């Protein structure tokens, strides 16, 4: 029909609330995750009053086509949600009670700045716009703001699902808007990447650093070139996960520091073998003798910076 | 039309069973399936009864937009099932019969701590909400569930489909609901894993080890360090299969042992020819000698140890 | 409208026949293709006849929504058929006729155990239930079954498309049912994987038994490391297009004995170098003259007894 | 409505014509690719037909469900096109002019034998089914046939558009039928494969001949076999892009042949090095000789032979 | 209804306007993004026109289905957009107001002849076609073109979104149209490749070059044909992202002059030691401590002089 006449110039309040039933296919190379929920909403339409002894019924119940419904839209999604409608009432005084079900995709930038063990908010925008005879406002009813306990995502750990109960007005398109914010905090389980991708690339370097107990040239050679092929297989498997990013991240800063320790440690194999070659032994034995233990302390160091500077 | 009157106040029951057709695209990273199944519904409208002697005829067939039907939904379904009505029927009593054959995405959690030789539970939850005139509640007709024998899931067996008698009912977004539960265990067929995975891994540890009897420093490093790539690429292609967990799991943690083992084995390597070259003969001798029986021993009483500890 | 009446309690029969225009997308993993189809019905109604020399027309056209036309659906497809109507036409006799174009996606196992020399049969199943005042069954008319000349699957020989004539009769939720057999056989294309997958891997063994004619132990483990290393890289090249299964199969058996040959390989060098150490070089010289022979012939022994196992 | 009546038995003509607006996603493996074009009609109902002078209009504009339109389907495709009607226009003659535009999937066959150098023709079918009461025939109108200057295929050089002007008139379903095959040519981009492919594998290939100016027999070893392993990770690479044929084809011929001479290289290194331990240097000198000029030659002769085999 | 009336044979202008709410999906194989968007319309229907101080009202609301909407289409678009009306007002002068959110996909090339350092334009075309009894044309209003603050493409830096105001008039189909082309200047984001790819591969180069300070032949093979191998790997992951083009471009051109580098390389060390071996050390060890400083000046200039003829 047509939107409820106001009585002096008032704006027009929409009490709106999420109930979330199902969480799913978090992406993080497309940012996008996929939600199904609850959607409510509550207004005032005069023109509906009845009186409830007249009648003989308390509640009144109407088809989505009889009555006025005011359009409210998601803001960051691909396309338009899926919904059906599930119940509409109305109460004696005027208020009209309205209830949907609703699927849709979202779109979120995430940060991978401490990639392993880092924490995301998840956004969800609701938007209404304004006709030519009222002005409409949202407005957040705690009692419909929730989520199952059956809600799991793959991989990460649900904390908490609330509003921000102050909306943002502006105009857009010659026309006023209001807007509102749902947000969902997570955390990344990390326990699976310790035994799987950390202490084995620790188990191949200290094998690559064998090479200062040995006087053999062709036997250095062989382990750290070997072990290098090795850890750039490993690269190459983790480099799939995470995508591309304009700043610096902790994984591959350590990946950048273990590509650094090979080239050094191939360049004292050279220098060793050279000086050896050239008769001077002593000079080749305290050089290895100062690597075996200068390596080690400056990679536990070099660590110890790196993590202050991420996560302190 | 509108939901049917009651007598005295009493709850409205209504009758499921679900028969199922086909079952397909098992999928472990998304935790999803795919079914096609039957779906039947009974319950009694006194407005719908007739005289059979009269109209001359015993059953009563309806279209779907002439009579009332229960609303119902299902739980944890990615979007709404896609569903056609195969019959509706009237008997002179009253009592209605409904059927209709559906297709849907379902979402349900894994257990993976097992992972080669594991057994998993499926789940379909069924919801109806009541209206504000009457109470709408959940009951099972064993009468009309089971299955086909002809269906197939590409790597599991398929044990049992049966269903929970007893309804769940609480209260939701300010109204009553009643939910059911079916369950259906599968068993995977681990047989094809042991040729393909299990044996060549073996195969590659037992070639490894190889280098015990022999006092070729160059050999050793060789053996070792090839066997480890080999391991590294085998590891890769594993760990495509199986998704990340917050818990330890069988097959990670015979991964890891088999990572440790090899470090040793490197260690003792050098050891070796450190021994060797600073005139030691007969000491490396009897290490390499303890070795040769100390690798295969722990290796068992470790392997023992992690199946009894998983399994037992 | 409503099912034709009976005159004295005999049921309706239905003619049915499908002539194929198109056949793409053979999944092996998933155990599925698609199809593009006409179908045609017949059947009569007596209600419909009318006189040829009163109308003036021997043919009479009508719209789907005006006749009453019986439900036939497919037991074996993921989501019902996406099909419209090309005509329908009815005789004076009371005989109508009816044509529909459709496209359907199918499901239907598949047998490895001869993997790359494997036949297939791909089977459609058509479905009809009864009704509450009339039996139904299904007749076949082999007046319209066919294919395109144009018909082709990307890597298979069409070979035949004929129907079962007798139809399978039961009760299925406690009405009638009548079912109908579709048979597409068809036979794989195995002339590229000769020249891309067998020959190369039979190059690679020669090149690794080369280890006979040589006495250095360091060039020996070179070779056949680095050979195993290739065949790892063949075997997790062709491990993708296969799906698991749980009995054993040809190719299976074939990776797992060249598995076990490379292992023995193995042990013969070892055991080679450990008696030359020991000072015994006539053993070794024995030993090796004896493998250079008795390597070949027990692999052709076994792989003539392998083909005799699994074609045999 | 219904087909216009034939005025002395005459078979009705429809003038068609496609006009190309996009094409893309042109797929090796599946042998598909899409496209978006105009389709147009015209054809001439005496029914339509009126008077300029009087109406004082002398065109007329009806809607596609006020008149008889033919039903044209496409033959290969996969699901029937989307489509939208852009204008209907009628001459006071009483011809009418159809226009369309559509999107469609289209099925069409390759040949690979010349893969990295080959040319290829796409068909599209168009078909129209007569019906009881006329005959219906195809024409094609030349003046309606093009494509835009903006079409663009990915890795394609297009080279014409055509019509073959002849129809193929048949007896389908007990009914007649009338087919237009429209035919576009292409030409693939082979530029970027030579720098890409060719002549890495090339430098890869000199650098394994590099043995046969050597006399050690592990550098000789280490050489060709990491060059196999190299070619190896090349042609896995390689064969992704090429399906199964069940012809030979050239790049397959020329990888079959790399193969053998790794193998024939790998037997002349162990000839050379058997007949060195026996003590009979001259005649592995002149083995290695004839060797270092034999292996290039052959290499060139057997490449101008494939070439000529295949392209000529 | 019917297009409106001209007065005198005037074209009638509809005024354009498209403003940005998302972009997402930039696909560089297929050449592809996605859009969500507003698209707002402006015209005059003098037969809308009516009296405010008689209606008492300033502003009419109409139904898409009660007036003449034009038809404007995009033109390089898979398929047809998915739009929703969002309202619809009429001025009392006679000028109607329009507005909709749609969304599609767009398809629009790109250059790679910089690729790690390119910038992209992307097209949107609108194209309107003129009817029987009327001539429309295209124009651009600036007060509705613009983007959210909340843009973002994952990878991509965007600078600026205008249109060209003067339209393209043409006949297609005998008929006019006008077209309009929106631009959208995009920037990669290049920070990650450097320590991603860059680095590591002058790491594994560098290292590589040790060769030339060393005697050993098996060694020197060991790490020149091992670093080559660790390119082929890096190489192999790089191209997945680039696809193929018919131009050369930057990234193709270093990866061959790496590989031709290798060959020299590979070259230097036979040339060694068969000058050794034939007791001639003076000039190996000239040749030798000639390519020492060769190898890296040469390299330095071949880069500056490929990113002159690239970049300048
Ligand atoms: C030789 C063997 C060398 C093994 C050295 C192991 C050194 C590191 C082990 C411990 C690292 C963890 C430090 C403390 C972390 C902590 O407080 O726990 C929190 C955290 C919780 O993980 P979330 O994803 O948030 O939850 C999911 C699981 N509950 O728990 C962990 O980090 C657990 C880490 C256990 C890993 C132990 C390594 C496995 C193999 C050990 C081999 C020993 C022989
Ligand atoms: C040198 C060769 C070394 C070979 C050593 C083999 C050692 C292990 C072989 C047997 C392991 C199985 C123990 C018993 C298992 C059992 O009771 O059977 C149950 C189970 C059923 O599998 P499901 O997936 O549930 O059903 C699908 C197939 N029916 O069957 C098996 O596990 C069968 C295992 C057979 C594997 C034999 C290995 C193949 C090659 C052997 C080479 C011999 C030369
Ligand atoms: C810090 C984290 C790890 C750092 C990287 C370590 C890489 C691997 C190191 C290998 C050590 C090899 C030492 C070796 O070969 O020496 C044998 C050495 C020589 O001793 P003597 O002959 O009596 O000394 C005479 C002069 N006083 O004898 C031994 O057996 C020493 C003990 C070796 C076993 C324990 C070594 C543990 C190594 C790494 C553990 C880290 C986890
Ligand atoms: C040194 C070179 C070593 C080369 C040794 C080759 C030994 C095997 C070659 C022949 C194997 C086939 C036996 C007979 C098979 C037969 O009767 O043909 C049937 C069958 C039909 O294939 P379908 O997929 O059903 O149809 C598609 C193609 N028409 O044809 C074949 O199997 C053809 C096999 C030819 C392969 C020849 C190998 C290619 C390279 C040879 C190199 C010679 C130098
Ligand atoms: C437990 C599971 C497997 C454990 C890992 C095994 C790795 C491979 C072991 C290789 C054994 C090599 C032994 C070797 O080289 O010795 C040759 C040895 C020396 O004997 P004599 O000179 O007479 O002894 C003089 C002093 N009494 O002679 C032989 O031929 C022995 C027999 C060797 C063949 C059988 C070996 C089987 C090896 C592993 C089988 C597991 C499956
Ligand atoms: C040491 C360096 C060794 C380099 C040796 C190079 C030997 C081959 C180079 C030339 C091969 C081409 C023969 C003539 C081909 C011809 O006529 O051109 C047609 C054809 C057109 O390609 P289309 O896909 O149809 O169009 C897209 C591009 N216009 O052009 C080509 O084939 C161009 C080939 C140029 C490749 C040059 C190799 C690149 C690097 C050279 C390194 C030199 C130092
Ligand atoms: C059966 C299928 C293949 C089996 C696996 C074969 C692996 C490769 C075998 C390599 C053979 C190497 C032989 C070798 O080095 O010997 C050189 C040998 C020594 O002869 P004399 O010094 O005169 O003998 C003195 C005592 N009567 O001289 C030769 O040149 C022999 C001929 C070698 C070339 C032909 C070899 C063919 C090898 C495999 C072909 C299979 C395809
Ligand atoms: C031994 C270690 C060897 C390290 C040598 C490093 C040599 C190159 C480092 C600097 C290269 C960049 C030149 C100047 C570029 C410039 O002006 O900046 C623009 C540009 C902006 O990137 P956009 O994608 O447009 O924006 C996203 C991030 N803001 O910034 C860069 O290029 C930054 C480059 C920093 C890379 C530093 C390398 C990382 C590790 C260094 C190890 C040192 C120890
Ligand atoms: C045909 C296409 C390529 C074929 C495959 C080539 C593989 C690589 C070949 C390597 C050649 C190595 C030659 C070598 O080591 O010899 C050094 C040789 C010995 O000469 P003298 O001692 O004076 O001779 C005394 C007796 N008259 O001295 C040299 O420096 C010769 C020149 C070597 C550099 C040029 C070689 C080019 C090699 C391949 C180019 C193809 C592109
Ligand atoms: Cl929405
Ligand atoms: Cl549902
Ligand atoms: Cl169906
Ligand atoms: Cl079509
Ligand atoms: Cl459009």
């Amino acid at each position: 029909v047509s939107p409820p006449p106001p009585i002096a110039d008032e704006p027009l309040t929409v009490n709106t609330g999420i109930y979330l039933i199902e969480c799913y296919s978090l992406d993080d190379k497309a940012e996008t995750f996929k939600v199904n929920a609850f959607l409510s909403l509550s207004w005032k339409d005069r023109r509906l009053a009845f009186d409830p002894v007249r009648s003989g019924v308390r509640v009144k119940t109407y088809e989505p086509e009889a009555i006025w419904i005011p359009e409210i839209r998601f803001v960051n999604v691909e396309n338009a949600r899926d919904a059906d409608v599930v119940d509409i009432s109305v109460s004696p005084d005027g208020t009209v009670q309205y209830l949907e079900r609703f699927s849709a995709r979202v779109l979120s930038p995430l940060d991978f700045r401490r990639y392993p063990f880092d924490s995301q908010t998840l956004h969800i925008y609701l938007i209404v716009r304004s006709v030519d005879t009222r002005n409409i406002v949202l407005a957040v009813d705690l009692e419909k703001v929730g989520k199952n306990d059956d809600v799991f995502l793959t991989g990460w750990d649900i904390e908490s699902f609330t509003a921000v109960v102050k909306p943002a007005n502006f105009a857009l398109e010659d026309r006023l808007e209001s807007k509102l914010d749902y947000q969902l905090r997570i955390s990344r389980q990390y326990f699976s990447y310790i035994p799987n991708i950390i202490l084995p690339m620790l188990f191949i370097l200290f094998i690559s650093w064998t090479a200062f107990w040995s006087t053999s040239y062709e036997a250095n050679v062989t382990l750290v070139v070997s072990t290098l092929i090795a850890h750039i297989a490993f690269n190459i498997l983790v480099e799939t996960n995470l995508p591309k990013t304009p700043y610096m991240t902790y994984t591959g800063a350590i990946i950048f520091m273990i590509y650094l320790f090979y080239f050094v440690a191939v360049i004292e194999v050279t220098v060793q073998h050279y000086l050896k070659v050239e008769s001077q032994p002593a000079r080749a034995a305290s050089i290895t003798r100062a690597s075996r233990i200068a390596f080690p302390v400056v990679f536990l160091l070099a660590n110890i910076i790196l993590a202050f500077l991420f996560f302190g």
